[PDB]
């Protein structure tokens, strides 16, 4: 525990299994002592800044929450203006950020950007998301993980995850079948897989430590014997709209629905989803892309699994502030 | 007092008049408390979220100093994102935002949105406004009606509402003269009434409560014996900009006047209004709807009345900081 | 320094020099105790509005820092609503915002809009920039030009503005002159110089007080001697970017590089900039400009100069929040 003191948290493959473990038991210290009333605050003096390039209105919530039980005091800085690097170099503003603030957390772009901040900013660099990975949702997952398999090593799990796996996701999930040995299934047509190379070396370490990382477009082989099925939004605003018709014909096989659920073969399996997730019409936009692309009933998760008791979706989002607070505890409080 | 705890508060008719005389009372004991540099704080480790779907830049500032007075920390989510229902449902939202958070406070468009908010989250929720009523206003009008006639119950008061009635604060004033025994005068073009309906639904309970509610065009008979004269524009940004004519045209024998305070026929008349006004030529919008309607002066308010000594609008808008602070430590403490 | 207590901070000028070198010993007071761990906290309780009608993203965190650390609680106001005085007048925010907090730092446009809410909001208001000066940076400055020439009165130095000498910092520095007794240098084309008037006004008081303020076009004899040359950037978003090219024609000789460094006859010469500066290719603006105008190694500086030993740009963008930090403890703190 004591080796996360004062470092940056960038990507899991920069840390052990063994400081995995230690950081989770932390994080469900927090949880506990919050809930039990007796929450002690190891960060009241520190500024933390968040800066996100990246942002839905809601992203900051658990961030600030984590900081503000803990007892720091928060900056925020969002996506309204614009990039770092437009008009200040990311070295530049990473000095200057580092004389102000204890600690800075990153949403935004390229893995080389965070890299910088940490690299010149002097203080902790926590990366919530990059282009390449997507470190805070992956501990919050890992920890729901544990939470709803008590007594289990990651290596005595099977995970998959089910869509389009090529992102940035994927990535943190090939780190941690590296990492912990995980049984990780990408279910995914071929064009939705994470890149090859990157998946080798993970699947060479993951071999290493007791896993296994499968890749395959079928989806009765790829689910069975999950405890987990993990899936996120098909489609993104950014990529061109002129490009959803193909890749929702090609991704809604994919959908999690109760027929896949029960392919797993695992009566206790449970669902995941980095929210929001498009899983009935009472979104303005949920609705439409249903009713333009015959998806009433739910895109990539149906209604039915996602209010489904197998559902742990809102844990899963609970569990990213008490993995925050983790990080930032134990980067920041000797 | 104890009836407000862990409740939602999402309009005035959720409450007895007995709840909120008492209501009332500590939002003045809390006012007082500041001012003498006694206030105790009663919400010290609470973390509270403001979802303002309708924001001006300013509006923020009395929840902040309130959650801020009384020791909470405070997140501030604004209107430049999409809106919520877009991307993720408001049961979603909620059921995230309640395991964060341990109160919101909700402004923006349909009651059933902040309903919602309520049913799902599990915490206090507050409606700052919405499309129906606006709680906050009215609480702050009601403690400045107190002040500036003190021993007087509200049945014993006669408020008048000049202009455009027919809007979230008209309702709120319906139900207070409802709950209350109010003599309450919309006085108002008709087709600047509130519906129907709500009118007589409200008039049936106020007249149970000692109180009246009368809708009339006629100026002299409406305002007379007016305790206090509540106005707010004519014209809104969204409703669209070619209608301004004809409702300026209709409007504007209904502006709060010299003429229309005498006509009270009450010497200690007070003259109410939710800010921004446009009473002189000093902003770059009053300038130019004064010069493009003929409204040099002022406009639903002139300067002169604004300026003058009845005016008590800047207590007024004091008075939501120290309203919204005794809501939110009415339902957060015990 | 019990001037200071509950009075605005709107220029300089208003201000003795004894007044100003007890502000600077606070601020050396403050940064001392920070970076000794017995930082005391004397704005506890206090809430703080940030009022920034020009923003960078960035611009708010020496502000929210300064007053976090004092214990005091920060709502910040940003340019992404509309003007103040757009929708409501500047007398009724300055009326509305002076209930609810105990001390407000605007960033803005003309220098009567931050007289006016002094004026009439009750509480102190500290101009952080205006159209007419810009004091946060000046007194950032002056710390920064203590700390490196340490035992010196300003009335012993030499500073030298390169470049364009026509905006508020500019006329912060003629301030200074006057106040001080500062040997002033603006090098610059005469098209670039601030105003005649101001300039023989402090000019007069500068005299005075053992100093002198010379503009000159001649970069030789106007570097000469200089103890600190500062410079900032030569165009700016707003102007009309068809008008870039004969500013950038007029200004490129005037370029601090290792040359003009080496003119001043001083080897112990330090470099000021008012961050952010275009000093390499590492921002897409500075590298659209670089080759757009044939300035590649740095516009208004180059990387060389910008970062050598010389350069004391991060010192002073540290200095900008203890001094800022100065101003509040000063103003609100007996």
């Amino acid at each position: 525990m004591s080796t996360f003191y004062q470092k940056p948290f960038l990507k899991l493959l920069d840390f052990t299994a063994s400081e995995l473990t230690a950081l989770l038991q932390l994080a469900a210290k927090l949880k506990a002592d919050k809930k039990n009333g007796k929450e002690e605050q190891k960060l009241v003096g520190k500024n933390i800044a968040l800066i996100f390039e990246k942002d839905s209105t809601r992203t900051r919530c658990s961030f600030e929450v984590a900081a503000y039980d803990q007892g720091a005091r928060v900056t925020y800085l969002g996506s309204s203006g614009s990039q770092i690097g437009h008009k200040e170099s990311i070295k530049d503003t990473a000095r200057v950020l580092g004389r102000m603030f204890d600690g800075i957390q990153y949403r935004g772009y390229g893995q080389e950007i965070v890299e910088t901040l940490a690299e010149y900013s002097g203080v902790p660099v926590w990366n919530g998301l990059t282009d390449e990975y997507h470190p805070t949702q992956l501990l919050a997952d890992l920890l729901t993980m544990q939470e709803h398999l008590p007594g289990k090593a990651f290596n005595e799990m099977t995970l998959v995850y089910a869509g389009d796996a090529r992102n940035n996701m994927g990535n943190s999930m090939l780190e941690a079948a590296a990492l912990t040995g995980l049984d990780l299934r990408l279910v995914a047509p071929k064009a939705c897989w994470p890149q090859a190379a990157l998946v080798a070396e993970c699947s060479a370490m993951a071999k290493k430590n007791g896993g296994a990382i499968t890749l395959t477009e079928d989806i009765a082989s790829g689910v069975k014997g999950a405890d987990f099925i993990y899936t996120d939004v098909w489609v993104s605003m950014g990529e061109p709209k002129e490009k959803w018709a193909e890749r929702i014909a090609l991704l809604r096989d994919y959908q999690v629905n109760s027929q896949m659920m029960a392919l797993t073969g695992n009566p206790q399996v449970k669902f995941l989803h980095c929210l929001p997730a498009f899983h009935d019409d009472e979104t303005t936009l949920g609705k439409k892309m249903a009713e333009e692309y015959g998806l009433h009933g739910g895109m990539e998760v149906t209604d039915e699994v996602f209010e489904s008791a197998a559902s742990i979706v809102f844990d899963e989002a609970e569990n990213r502030m008490h993995t925050i607070k983790a990080v930032m505890v134990a980067t920041l409080s000797k």
